[PDB]
């Protein structure tokens, strides 16, 4: 027998272009249906959704036992009709990059993936739950996701209120999402950003029997990539800023760029549906 | 729109020695284009509270695919209880997972009933789904009184398991009474090993915004009677350098509370017990 998936759908969504995504939607486990949530609730929308979907709705259900609970919120995964994997390269090169001069082909697609998670996604979950507000709402992505996040609140900060960044792709191009951070704190209710990285990113342990040659061949894509001090560079440069009512940074001691998915997803979701608004930064 | 389904998954429902039921939910490597793809050894992990852990290990299992570590994966068991709406027997757990003193109350003590259950009817039960595989090594992974069960299981029949899996153990449970069975363990004479850890806010929780300080206290209060981290930390000590235990890895997370850990102690746990296998000797 299969296992079944309680409090939770899924339904498929074209963007203007006719590209489909999967939706999958989930909301708390003691819920008889959707329609008995009443009032304001948080929603955290995920992109790379069929890669994270599972882990931030199960998540969630287990908030309902902590003492801190408040009575959870909504969970989206934006993600792709997919078959024996969590990912789809080729859409989510377009979909999590912003544009540039340099771009190659099927790169450049983040506001009009953007422009779809406003204009269809969020509507198509609101008429989902017609009795539901929406009291706020979070962008959670992961690699390029986390460069999608950075580069929504540095190019259209009133979208989301959270934006959280996870072990984000700055290395893609460093310049650019570096340059619109710049002119994002340059510029004249402020939103929030958690950026988060794996401490074993940047500075991998050799393995127990790796050899040498592919040790080494790690530690050069490691240091290229420079998740730790390019997520801190950045983190530099919106200190004091007045755009951002508050900057959250973590690295995870001893996780790498896959398990810290785990991680930062199940505090991203708990930190944002129950320690709202947070500290000043 | 549809329900949502799990690819490379099933449920099935088994029963104890004395007739109480069990929901066992299974997952396998995403890729795979049934179970019968899976050939030669494969390791398992077995995670009681299933209905609490189970979506959240399959994932990121399944998420272990990309990472370069990755080894051909592995089988996860969830050993559960049938539920509608919650995560959680309290009832049943109370039994299941503690074990049995003298002095313990009514509905406590069931923790070797679950035991030989896990191992002459949920180990073969798995083995018959998947007849090619071969069980290379087997882990028990539990949190809270789970973790006590863990605990319990290294101590009490240390060849049950190949690795124990100890995720924030309710060391305090019923006078600290696991302490005389680790006793035990190390002053009698392949060697298992076992992975403990809790979250830093569980001994030492910060206070919440908007809190009042008398609601903050007794929160302290009752952190400081559980002593998370202490007994942990104790219980580590007596076990470093005993023979009988060939790695003791111990990990305290940073900033997590006793519900937050669960997701960052399963997946360290399965990721570990699948590809960095065997531990460095502790």
């Amino acid at each position: 027998t299969p296992v079944p998936l309680p409090n939770s759908e899924q339904f498929y969504l074209e963007n203007d272009r006719g590209e489909p995504y999967l939706i999958q939607v989930s909301w708390p486990l003691h819920w008889e249906d959707k329609q008995t949530g009443r009032g304001p609730l948080p929603i955290i929308y995920i992109v790379d959704g069929n890669a994270l979907f599972l882990t931030a709705t199960e998540a969630a259900w287990r908030r309902a036992a902590a003492s801190h609970f408040a009575g959870g919120g909504i969970i989206v995964a934006i993600g792709y009709p997919l078959k024996g994997k969590l990912y789809d390269a080729r859409r989510r090169s377009f979909d999590l990059t912003p544009p540039t001069a340099c771009a190659p082909v099927g790169y450049g697609g983040a506001d009009v993936f953007l422009d779809f998670i406003e204009n269809s996604v969020r509507p198509a979950v609101q008429a989902r739950f017609p009795q539901v507000s929406l009291a706020r709402e979070a962008l959670y992505g992961h690699s390029y996701g986390g460069l999608l996040a950075l580069h929504a609140l540095f190019t259209r900060p009133q979208s989301f209120d959270c934006y959280i960044a996870s072990s984000p792709s700055i290395w893609w191009n460093s310049l650019c999402i570096l340059h619109e951070a710049k002119a994002f704190v340059e510029t004249k209710q402020s939103p929030s950003l958690m950026v988060s990285w794996g401490s074993w990113e940047q500075h991998p342990p050799r393995w127990a029997d790796e050899l040498l040659d592919h040790y080494e061949a790690r530690k050069r894509t490691a240091a290229e990539l420079r998740m730790a001090d390019n997520a801190l560079d950045l983190c530099a440069m919106l200190h004091g800023c007045s755009r951002l009512h508050a900057l959250i940074k973590t690295e995870y001691e001893g996780e790498d760029h896959t398990s810290v998915m785990s991680c930062s997803v199940s505090r991203g979701l708990t930190m944002f549906f129950e320690d709202w608004p947070f500290h000043q930064s």
